[PDB]
């Protein structure tokens, strides 16, 4: 849980954005062995960036579930004047990258297994009153061809005790009330989950949510005019189309997640049971 900087050895850069993640080996016996881990760092520790990184760490440390990336600890580097987060290393990277690269390692059985696993991770988040706010396949990590886990808790908020929403952008995954009122909730996570289910069945092909919504809106639109047209389109029932080859019953689940009426969206528990019944009945 506390990792010494002198024993954390660099293996590979894994991603860069606010921060970056590297693969490292933790080798305290200095003999070229040790566990392989993923290390997240800031790229600026301001009063605010660091408070928020600390909150992200506390959030991840508080979670223990099969479909959530495992917290391992922190490293206080630069002679204890910097902070890095230590997580397990998942070899196949983001689900967005994995689907696009390994397009037939993957069939609909695997897609519905990943869908189930994401729903169960989100059920677990709900028990802690955590709203993820950035559910997308870029933020889901692949352990192996049968197991994915939710990552990136950088945007996650904790519901106040007496409220069912938090008022606070990946606009093409946002629910309409998040666009118009900055309101996030379990129900807006279910809206974003419907977009993740759409991303899975497009296999990450010109079919991405930004590409398809910009085609609907007008490809030439720029700046706030995009947001104005995306809000007006969503409020009057404009939706992403059914992906090629997607079963109607899986499109129905996306459609029900994308309800403008916040209280009529299904829960993650409803979704996991429905998806697993679909899996078990085929
Ligand atoms: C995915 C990602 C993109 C950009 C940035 Cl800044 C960070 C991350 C990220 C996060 C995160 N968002 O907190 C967590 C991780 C993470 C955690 C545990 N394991 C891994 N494994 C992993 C990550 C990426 C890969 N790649 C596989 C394909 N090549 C093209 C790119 C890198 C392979 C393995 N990543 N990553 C890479």
């Amino acid at each position: 849980t506390q990792f010494e900087e002198r024993h954390l050895k660099f293996l590979q850069q894994l991603g860069k954005g606010f921060g970056s993640v590297e693969m490292c080996r933790y080798d305290p016996l200095q003999d070229n062995t040790g566990e392989v881990v993923a290390v997240k760092k800031l790229q600026h520790s301001t009063e605010e960036h660091l408070r928020d990184f600390e909150r992200e760490i506390e959030i991840l440390k508080s979670l223990q579930h099969d479909n959530i990336v495992k917290y391992k600890g922190v490293c206080y580097s630069a002679g204890r004047r910097n902070l890095k987060l230590i997580m397990e290393y998942l070899p196949y990277g983001s689900l967005r990258d994995y689907l696009q690269k390994h397009k037939e390692r993957i069939d609909h059985i695997k897609l519905l297994q990943y869908t189930s696993q994401i729903c169960k991770g989100m059920e677990y988040l709900g028990t802690k009153r955590y709203i993820h706010r950035d559910l997308a396949t870029r933020n889901i990590l692949v352990e192996n061809e049968n197991r994915v886990k939710i990552g990136d808790f950088g945007l996650t908020k904790v519901l106040p005790q007496d409220k069912e929403y938090y008022k606070v952008s990946p606009i093409f995954w946002y629910a309409p009330e998040s666009l118009t009122e900055s309101k996030f909730s379990v129900a807006s996570d279910v809206w974003s989950f419907g977009v993740v289910l759409y991303e899975l069945f497009t296999y990450i092909e010109s079919k991405s949510p930004p590409a398809e919504f910009m085609r609907m809106i007008g490809n030439d639109k720029q700046g706030q005019m995009i947001v104005f047209h995306l809000i007006e389109l969503l409020k009057n029932n404009g939706r992403l189309p059914r992906p090629d080859g997607c079963p109607d019953e899986i499109y129905m689940i996306m459609t029900e997640c994308w309800n403008n009426n916040v209280n009529q969206r299904p829960s993650f528990r409803d979704l996991a049971l429905r998806v697993d019944q679909i899996r078990d009945n085929m």
